[PDB]
DNA sequence: CGTGTCAGATAATCTGACACG
DNA sequence: CGTGTCAGATAATCTGACACG
């Protein structure tokens, strides 16, 4: 009942910039890097999931201390 | 721990049109009618809350059967 | 008395290439 | 090898007035 409401693509890239402190440039750099694949809009926007937002914070925490992308 | 994550204004009027079947014209008609007050963006957009989305469905159910606005 | 649709704005997001300590 | 910022597009949202069975 949890892996359905969260994994549903609901937010655009704006609100997720508010939750995190990540810049659209950071959040979209991780897309063409091979570790996050959020849904697309009818207008080719990016829908992020509630658990995908947690995944963008999984990276946020693995980057305030420091780490590359090939490692994660 | 529930009346904080929900009541936080997070969605714009687009995603809430997806959850409901309500048109932006309906969702914004209820604003200038005196029964819903969602937050504004820096760009003067409308942030809806997760419990505000429930309130827009409270109206959705009180309108498939039929009812005015002065009553609710 | 509730909602579709228009037309002209403004904010938000797209991809592409360039910049740099 | 990760991110700011640019410039020109397109989708998304604003307010205002008009339409109608």
């Amino acid at each position: 009942e949890k892996e359905i409401r969260r994994s549903m693509p609901l937010f655009p890239i704006g609100p997720v910039m508010k939750l995190t402190d990540l810049t659209a440039r950071q959040i979209r750099y991780y897309e063409d890097q091979g570790l996050i694949h959020p849904a697309r809009n009818q207008g080719n926007h990016r829908l992020y999931s509630l658990q995908d937002i947690d995944v963008l914070l999984e990276i946020k925490d693995y980057l305030n201390d420091g780490l590359n992308i090939a490692g994660i």
